[PDB]
């Protein structure tokens, strides 16, 4: 609707103002991911103006996920060993998609 | 109530898994983020098994702050001059916090 219409809008123009900015510099995505250390999809999706691709993400699951691959454990198996923490997961991703769901109405 | 105590539990075990994990290793928090890219605040929440730490976060407000510092951009005017963005954020910060608030009850 309006409200949806006007995000939407914003955050494509907010997206070229930093890809503008970026290309000034001669910089690639990868550069400002090496400096900032802020993940290339991220960059991407703020690029693009993408609210889905910010917001849906469990962002702490992830990071989880990471640090046990990096540990060289099973992430997957760790985080089913702890079924609360697991299902809370489960249920802040699927408010994720409710929110914007929401949105558009 | 029941449930946020078993989630509470759960997180700390959870932590102490990562924590345990990467001191036989003998690095330290720094040095995972060095290889993993996984900023220091989310290693420390993880080992803490701290979830307003974990949930609380609009991390694409934060990654857009970031990013407009590195290109030496004010972040904060950037995101005022898109009130439509700016309201979403806060407004996805306070539901952050209501469920965090609800989980208790």
């Amino acid at each position: 609707g309006h409200m949806s219409e006007h995000v939407h809008k914003e955050l494509l123009h907010l997206g070229e103002v930093f890809r503008s900015q970026r290309e000034e510099r001669a910089l690639s995505l990868k550069d400002v991911e090496a400096a900032t250390s802020i993940r290339l999809s991220a960059l991407e999706a703020i690029e693009a103006g993408h609210l889905g691709k910010l917001i849906s993400p469990v962002y702490a699951q992830g990071f989880m996920k990471k640090y046990a691959a990096f540990l060289d454990m099973d992430g997957d198996r760790l985080l089913k060993e702890h079924p609360y923490v697991l299902k809370i997961f489960q249920e802040f991703s699927d408010q994720n998609m409710d929110m914007l769901l929401d949105l558009e109405s």
